[PDB]
């Protein structure tokens, strides 16, 4: 139905197919039937309020890094008690917003913050419910950027550490350690460091409900990666096969933080070709880097298809930015095109316009929605709104 | 008078010492007396609308590679005849707007792109000046993003295509070639790769002039790097030397396009600390990889200056964004520092704001300039601004 859209609508702009969305989290959801479970869909991978607010209907929770991403999920939808608040940098206005807005969790990282929670708890006279992230010091096997489970990081804590903060917690009359976390990494395709992970920690829970700790909550986060380049994806049923395997002996409510494997394959980048250009061939199209950042900078590798029905050859897929970052695939093979064929970027669902900016001075895009019905969930910027706010100060 | 600052104005921001970018440019502005000469500001450097008018009372010229930068260069009071278009993914909406505002020239990077404009020109009525940018394959000796001299690149072209697509522009009644242009790269230590892409471009110009080819103007584009690290910096008497002598026998009126080196040193990072954390020590402070981008993106190393008076040790100063790649600064040497706490990262004020992103929704920052008189030159983001234009899709 490509051309009724191209019709009334310019590229490039982002369009997502709801249905993927709505699956991918089902899967997650049945996935652990036979235990109590709660899966808090990452907000840092797509906070759309539309896809937030389906998520919602499906009763789906989320796992939130800032009060922005707080607020998104609540005007969503989102119930509150679902809500879990991650972040080694949250602010005490952060802190002292998500704990009058009643959310799960606050999902602590270090000593500090531990301590800093709990005087504005005690200012508002309230028993914050927290959690404790732990470094379990286990490489994730992924892309360092976002590798986040090694010692060498700066999310989680020690073992010894978080056994002193659990037991500090216990004794504070305004906090309330309910649960335990951990979350190793992103884009993961080894199922082996995150099982080891969960043994370790479930250990370590296991160690904390014999000490008085009343944990209510085992939090694996996220982490499970996409098939970008036709890799084979750790199977959820082997995942949750895992983990229940890793929790003997522990009735606590298994918590799941998906981001990228719930959005990562429903949205594509529509892109206009401009130009080609010639030893090697340059294909020029109109999204660039501002819009799409992981190729820049994960070296990541999104397929990329032809969308307009048109000699095959090696060619470097780039956009309009003034940097040489800025070019979506490297000798990728596609036939002859020209001016005002589209293509589409796949699986760029996740981390896709949430990494976005406005660089070169081009606004933000067009989001488009597929429900079965071709709707907008976020209109393009104009030009104006780039400058918007530096007018009164000219 | 740090003080009264962080009395009137939250963390994190941006600061800019004017002084520093009027001071700047009129080192370039003298640089070439003896010869005509234009000082085209990169915009995509740093576009704010109070920095582009400081440049503009001083009758400086705009390098834009967007509608956007043109529009904003207009709107800060730079004259049309003063602005350079450059862009391999110019659209057609781009270029017709440009060619109706009557800028200096659009730089074409693609043959494809000349007729392009030829169509639109011809279809306005017009006879449009432009530039043609040769890709003079030089290594310029940077970092591979923001090298774009080498062959393997996308932007210019070679010499035989070049002098194919002028001659083109001459016969046509819809183009003026009046330019030749070349930009090997940024942030570029060595003056050698400069003055020899200089001397093979005099070497075809001189070459176009015996075509025909009635050429006014010399491109040399920017690309100097300032210190980062302590660095020694290509200074500008020698510089301009060099293109000087690699111009002997033409007459053209010398263009330069400095964006880094004219802006980087006058802005900085000021953020505050929030908490500090222990093996490794980390140091989290509230601004982070979505407001600054380049260490992440190019592992670019600026300084962190500590702004409070108040043990010295080895530390990895981090934002509050949930990745990895989320830290200024690795292996840092800072005395032990505590919540509230002020410190500054340096040279951030060119490819700092300009690239940074609402990631994990966070708002984007207030911008403050200094003229001797603190000024807000960009008011902060609100909450409600991050999602605007995704409440009617809901
Ligand atoms: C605490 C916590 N929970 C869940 C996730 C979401 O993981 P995922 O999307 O299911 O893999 C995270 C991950 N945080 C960082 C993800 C960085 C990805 C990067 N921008 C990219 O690949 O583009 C988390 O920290
Ligand atoms: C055509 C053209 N003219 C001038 C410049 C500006 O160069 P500079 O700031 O004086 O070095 C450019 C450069 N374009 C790409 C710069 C990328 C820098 C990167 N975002 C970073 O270092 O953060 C140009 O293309």
């Amino acid at each position: 139905n490509y051309e009724e859209l191209f019709q009334t609508h310019k590229t490039p702009f982002y369009l997502y197919d709801f249905d993927k969305i709505k699956q991918a989290f089902l899967n997650y959801k049945e996935a652990f039937k036979g235990r109590k479970s709660l899966i808090c869909y990452a907000l840092k991978a797509n906070s759309n309020l539309s896809i937030l607010s389906l998520l919602a209907h499906l009763e789906s929770g989320a796992d939130c890094v800032s009060i922005g991403e707080i607020q998104r999920a609540l005007k969503a939808g989102i119930k509150p008690y679902r809500i879990v608040f991650s972040g080694v940098g949250k602010s005490a206005f952060e802190i002292e917003q998500a704990l009058k807005l009643n959310i799960l969790f606050l999902n602590v990282e270090s000593f500090m913050e531990l301590k800093t929670i709990e005087t504005i708890a005690q200012s508002l006279g309230i028993k914050a419910r927290i959690s404790i992230r732990i470094n379990p010091n286990i490489d994730a096997k992924t892309h360092p950027y976002i590798s986040t489970g090694l010692k060498e990081n700066k999310f989680g804590v020690g073992e010894k550490e978080a056994l002193e903060m659990f037991l500090w917690a216990k004794k504070s009359a305004f906090l309330e350690p309910v649960s335990v976390h951990f979350h190793i990494g992103s884009q993961l395709l080894d199922l082996e460091p995150i099982i080891e992970a969960s043994q370790k920690v479930a250990k370590i829970a296991k160690s904390l409900i014999a000490l008085g700790i009343d944990l209510r909550f085992f939090d694996v986060g996220g982490g499970i990666g996409v098939s970008y380049e036709n890799e084979e994806t750790i199977k959820l049923y082997d995942y949750a096969q895992g983990i229940l395997n890793a929790l003997q002996g522990l009735d606590l409510t298994i918590i799941c933080e998906p981001g990228r494997s719930i959005v990562a394959e429903s949205g594509e980048l529509i892109t206009q070709v401009l130009y080609e250009k010639k030893n090697k061939r340059f294909v020029i199209v109109d999204a660039g880097m501002n819009d799409f950042l992981r190729p820049s900078l994960y070296h990541a590798k999104h397929a990329i298809r032809v969308i307009t029905p048109s000699e095959i050859s090696p060619c470097d897929v780039v956009g309009p930015v003034c940097e040489s970052s800025d070019t979506f695939l490297k000798d990728a093979h596609l036939p002859e095109l020209e001016p005002g064929d589209k293509i589409a970027i796949e699986k760029v669902g996740a981390y896709g316009s949430s990494m976005a900016s406005q660089y070169n001075s081009r606004p933000k895009l067009l989001e488009l929605a597929l429900e079965d019905k071709i709707r907008v969930i976020r209109k393009r910027e104009a030009l104006e709104d780039l400058w918007r706010l530096e007018e009164e100060g000219l």
